[PDB]
């Protein structure tokens, strides 16, 4: 298995996410709600939250074990390598999203701990994973926040009525996990849940 960086992605994105129009644009949103939501199927984490932010950035947050925080070889952390190495690596597509977005900040809560990882243009840490603060031992999760890069796609403008039916079937995919989506460029706001 061949493993590549990041400027493998920039330089053929229809490889990985299909297209660069508004159809790749929200493949950017399914990958990391995915990792989401393979952790809840695992039974971690009850609710997935997505939110549309006025900068035109997307926010992913799962409550699940949170990412582990140790470190990988030569003292780099194991988030920065599920983050910038790709063949992506141990089932999460991460990588090509941070790829294909201008910013990208990773914030991990497990053991009492805060931790933040931040990648600009194109996925190049910035930041090692600093800790940035303390909670709850019994707090757990991963949140996703990233800006799609305005110079790979031709529209950078997420759709909240296409994301909105997506995760309407994800949260029925699931069942017993809330999936919740805001646009704050609206105010608009919906959850799904299904009992089984
Ligand atoms: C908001 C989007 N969520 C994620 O991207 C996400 C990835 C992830 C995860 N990871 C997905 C891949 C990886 C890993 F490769 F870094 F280990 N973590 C694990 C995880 C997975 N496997 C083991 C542990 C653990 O605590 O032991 C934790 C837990 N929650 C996650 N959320």
């Amino acid at each position: 298995q061949v493993l590549e960086g990041l400027d493998a992605v920039r330089k053929r994105p229809g490889m990985y996410i299909g297209s660069t129009d508004g159809a790749g644009l929200h493949h950017l949103v399914w990958e990391i709600v995915d990792n989401a939501v393979d952790e809840a199927l695992s039974g971690f984490g009850d609710r997935i939250d997505v939110t549309i932010n006025k900068d035109g950035s997307l926010t992913v947050q799962d409550h699940g074990r949170g990412m582990p925080t140790g470190m990988h070889a030569m003292g780099i952390p194991t988030v920065e390598v599920i983050f910038t190495i790709l063949h992506g690596l141990h089932g999460v597509g991460s990588s090509v999203v941070n790829a294909l977005s201008s910013w990208l900040e990773v914030e991990i809560t497990r053991d009492g701990a805060v931790y933040k990882q931040r990648f600009e243009n194109g996925g190049k840490p910035v930041t090692t994973l600093k800790k940035i603060g303390t909670a709850l031992k019994s707090k757990t999760g991963t949140k996703v926040t990233f800006m799609p890069d305005a110079t790979i796609f031709s529209t950078t403008d997420f759709k909240y009525n296409t994301i909105s039916e997506r995760l309407n079937e994800s949260a029925f995919l699931l069942k017993n996990v809330t999936l919740s989506l805001t646009d704050k460029r609206t105010d608009e706001a919906i959850e799904f849940h299904y009992e089984n």
